[PDB]
C-alpha cells in the first residue's frame, strides 16, 4: 500500500529545496513517496481550493458554464494577467483570486462548510473570513489527502452532479501529447508561515492513471518553476513519462 524511496531526495537536493513527492499507481493499487512524514503534514491549501470551491459553485449556478464571462472590475493589482476579463478556463490558469473570493461570497458559509463535508476535504473547517480562509484560515490539508479527494473527483464519485464534475476536470488541463496528458493545479501560499508551492493532479496513460500531489519549501518566488521540474524528474525515474 505504501513505500518510501528515498533516492527521489536527490532531485530535492541537487536543487537546493526540502519537500515531499506522492505518487498513486490506480490500476496495481500502490503509493510511493520520499518522506512519509511529511507526506501526511497538513498545510493551507492555497489555490489548489480553486477545484472543490469551482465544484460547489456550478452545483449551484454560481458559474452556468466554461464560457460565463467576469470582467475586470477596474482595480490595478501587482499581478498583470489577474487585470482583464475572465471565464472559468483562464481564471484557473491564472490563478486569479478575486474572481473567485467573489463566488465564495454568493456560497456562503452554511453551504460552503455542507460541500466540505459531504466532500471528505481535509479538516473540513472554514474558520476565518468567507472569502479567503483558503489562504488565511483554518482550513488545512495533507499531500495523501489531495490525492484521495482527486481519486474520487477521476471517478465522478463526489456528491455534486456529473456536469460539474466534467466541467472541473476539462478546465485543470494543463498539458497534453502523444505520451501522456496531465490535469492539474497550482498553488502558492505566502500569508501564513510557512511559505510553500503546490502542485496537484494526475498523468493519463493509454493503460493507467498515477495521481500526484507535492509540496515544497518557497522562501523567495524564485523557485515556483522547480514544482513542475522535480515532479517531472520523479515522474521520468520512474519510466511513467519519457
Ligand atoms: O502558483 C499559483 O498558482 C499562484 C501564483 C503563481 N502561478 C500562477 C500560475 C502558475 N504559477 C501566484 C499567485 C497565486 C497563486 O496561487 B494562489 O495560491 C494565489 O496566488
Amino acid at each position: 500500500e505504501w513505500q518510501e524511496n528515498k533516492s527521489w531526495n536527490a532531485h530535492f537536493t541537487e536543487h537546493k529545496s526540502q519537500g515531499v513527492v506522492v505518487l498513486w499507481n490506480e490500476n496495481k493499487q500502490q503509493g510511493f513517496t520520499n518522506n512519509l512524514k511529511r507526506a501526511n503534514q497538513a498545510f493551507l491549501p492555497a489555490s489548489t481550493f480553486k477545484i472543490p470551491n469551482s465544484l460547489i459553485a456550478l452545483d449551484l449556478g454560481v458559474v452556468k458554464d466554461e464560457h460565463q464571462v467576469f470582467k475586470w472590475d477596474g482595480q490595478t493589482r501587482d499581478i498583470a494577467t489577474w487585470n482583464r476579463d475572465h471565464n472559468l478556463i483562464t481564471a484557473m490558469k491564472y490563478s486569479v483570486v478575486p474572481v473567485y473570493q467573489e463566488f465564495a461570497r454568493q456560497i456562503g458559509e452554511a453551504r460552503m462548510s455542507k460541500m466540505l463535508h459531504a466532500f471528505d476535504y481535509g479538516n473540513e473547517d472554514i474558520s476565518g473570513n468567507v472569502d479567503s480562509f483558503w489562504l488565511d484560515g483554518g482550513i488545512r490539508i495533507s499531500a495523501t489527502e489531495q490525492i484521495s479527494f482527486l481519486r474520487k473527483l477521476y471517478h465522478n464519485k463526489l456528491h455534486v452532479s456529473e456536469r460539474s464534475q466534467r466541467i472541473v476536470k476539462q478546465a485543470m488541463l494543463t498539458e497534453a501529447n502523444g505520451d501522456y496528458i496531465i490535469r492539474a493545479k497550482t498553488g502558492y501560499s505566502t500569508r501564513i508561515e510557512p511559505k510553500i508551492g503546490w502542485w496537484v493532479g494526475w498523468v493519463e496513460l493509454d493503460d493507467n492513471v498515477w495521481f500526484f500531489a507535492m509540496n515544497m519549501d518557497m522562501p523567495t518566488s524564485d523557485g515556483l518553476g522547480l514544482r513542475q521540474a522535480i515532479t517531472k524528474e520523479v515522474l521520468k525515474q520512474e519510466k511513467i513519462i519519457p
